C-alpha cells in the first residue's frame, strides 16, 4: 500500500458554493462557507486555510497560500439528491438516480392511508414538528387512543412516536418496519424511518433510549464492502455506521458532538488498523444549516479548525488525511433544505515534503472511493477516478 491507514473526515453540509446544476434545485445564490465567513466578518480556520481551503476559494479570512500543506481542489456531485445518504454512497464509489425526499407540508395521503390499511391504527399529526414540542400537542391524545403520531423534520425523515404503556414496543417496531418498506417507493422515498417510543404523562413525557432506526442499504456494494470483504478495517465514526446501515463497517465509534467526533478520531490515529477511519462530524449540518443559524455554524467551524494541530501532529509518514463535504446547507438561505453546493477536498500527509499543489476539478464525489479502494488493491468502483498517483 502507498498509505497504510486512511482518515477520512466529511464535515457534513459543509459547501463551497452552488454547483453548476443548483438552479434545478432552487440553489441558486447558496455558498455555505462564504456566507458564513461574511457573517463571521472573517471566519478564523487557520488550520485548514494551511492545508489550502483558500487555495480551493478564497472567502472572509480565509486566503491562499503560496505552499498549502497538502493537496486541493472541490467536487462535484453527479447523483440526483443532495441529501447525506446521496452524497455519502457517492463519495464510496456509487451513483444514486433516485433522490430521497424531504416533506415540509407532511406526507401524502396515499402513503398514510397504505399505513393506516396495514396496521390497523390511524394517524395522527402528519406535520414538519420537534420531536419533543409535538409529544406535548397530542401525546395525550396518542395515549387515550392508541393511534401513531407520524411527523418529519428538515430532513428525509418518517418519525412514529407512542406511549411504551400503550403501544408494545415490539408492536412499534412492527408498524415501522411496514413504513419502512412503504416508503421504498420514489413516490415517498424517506431516508429514515424512527421509532420514538415515549413514557410519562401529559405536560411530562420523556423520550426513552428504545429509539430504533430504519435505514435502507446503498443501492451497490460500495468500497466500505470491498475494504472489509479484503480483511481491511473499516472503523466507523459518528453517524458513519447509520448512513451506510453498517456496510462493510467493521467497528464503530459512536460520537455526541463534533468535539467528541474529534476526540474518536484522535482514538483512531492511536490504534494499529490498516484501512480506512471513516468521520462524520453532523453537528454543522444538524444544530447549524437546518436551524439557519450562522453564527453557530461559524463558531462550529473554528471550534472543529482548532482541533486540527494534534491531527496533524499524529499523522504518520503513511498516513493520509482526506476533508471533505456531502453537500451544502447554507444558513443564510431561504427554506431549511439542503444546499447544492461544490465540495471542498483536501488531501494531506506528512509525507509531502514540498507541500501539494491543485487538483483537477473531481467530477463525482466517488473519485474518493476510486482513491481509497486502489490504495488498498481492492475492486475498483464503477464510478470514480482516483487521484492516488496525483498525491
Ligand atoms: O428530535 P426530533 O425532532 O424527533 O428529530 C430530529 C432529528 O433527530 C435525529 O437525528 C433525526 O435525524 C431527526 O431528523
Ligand atoms: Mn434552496
Ligand atoms: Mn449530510
Ligand atoms: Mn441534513
Ligand atoms: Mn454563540
Amino acid at each position: 500500500n502507498k498509505y497504510k491507514r486512511i482518515f477520512l473526515v466529511v464535515m457534513d453540509s459543509v459547501g463551497i458554493g452552488e454547483a453548476p446544476d443548483a438552479e434545478q434545485f432552487g440553489d441558486l445564490g447558496s455558498d455555505t462557507i462564504g456566507h458564513i465567513a461574511e457573517h463571521m466578518n472573517g471566519l478564523q480556520m487557520p488550520n485548514m486555510v494551511k492545508l489550502g481551503l483558500g487555495n480551493i476559494r478564497e472567502m472572509k479570512g480565509i486566503s491562499k497560500v503560496e505552499k498549502p500543506l497538502g493537496y486541493y481542489t472541490k467536487m462535484q456531485e453527479k447523483s440526483t439528491g443532495k441529501d447525506t445518504m446521496t452524497g455519502h454512497w457517492e463519495i464510496m464509489g456509487l451513483y444514486i438516480d433516485t433522490p430521497f425526499q424531504v416533506f415540509p407540508e407532511g406526507f401524502p395521503k396515499e402513503l398514510l392511508d397504505e399505513l393506516e390499511e396495514k396496521t390497523g391504527r390511524k394517524i395522527i399529526g402528519n406535520k414538519p414538528a420537534s420531536g419533543t414540542e409535538i409529544l406535548d400537542e397530542l401525546g395525550q391524545e396518542q395515549m387515550e387512543t392508541g393511534s401513531l403520531i407520524v411527523y418529519t423534520g428538515a430532513d428525509s425523515v418518517l418519525q412514529i412516536a407512542a406511549h411504551e404503556e400503550v403501544v408494545p414496543l415490539d408492536e412499534l417496531y412492527k408498524i415501522c418496519k411496514i413504513a419502512r418498506e412503504l416508503t421504498l417507493d420514489e413516490k415517498y422515498m424517506v431516508g429514515r424511518v424512527i421509532a420514538r417510543p415515549f413514557v410519562g404523562e401529559p405536560g411530562n413525557f420523556t423520550r426513552t433510549p428504545n429509539r430504533h432506526d430504519y435505514a435502507l442499504k446503498p443501492f451497490g456494494r460500495t468500497v466500505m464492502n470491498e475494504l472489509k470483504d479484503s480483511d481491511y478495517d473499516v472503523i466507523a465514526i459518528g453517524k458513519i455506521s447509520d448512513i451506510y446501515d453498517g456496510e462493510g463497517v467493521t467497528e464503530s465509534l459512536r460520537t455526541k458532538s463534533n468535539m467528541d467526533g474529534m476526540d474518536k478520531l484522535v482514538d483512531t490515529l492511536n490504534m494499529d488498523f490498516t484501512g480506512l477511519s471513516f468521520l462524520n462530524l453532523v453537528d454543522f449540518d444538524a444544530l447549524f444549516g437546518h436551524r439557519r443559524d450562522p453564527q453557530g455554524y461559524g463558531e462550529a467551524l473554528q471550534e472543529y479548525d482548532a482541533r486540527l494541530p494534534e491531527v496533524f501532529a499524529k499523522l504518520k509518514e503513511d498516513d493520509l488525511l482526506l476533508i471533505t463535504a456531502d453537500h451544502g446547507n447554507d444558513p443564510i438561505h431561504p427554506g431549511t433544505d439542503h444546499t447544492r453546493e461544490y465540495v471542498p477536498l483536501l488531501a494531506y500527509s506528512p509525507s509531502m515534503k514540498e507541500g501539494g499543489q491543485e487538483l483537477p476539478l473531481r467530477q463525482t464525489f466517488a473519485d474518493i472511493g476510486a482513491t481509497v479502494a486502489e490504495n488498498f488493491g481492492v475492486k475498483m468502483p464503477e464510478y470514480g477516478t482516483s487521484f492516488l498517483n496525483e498525491l
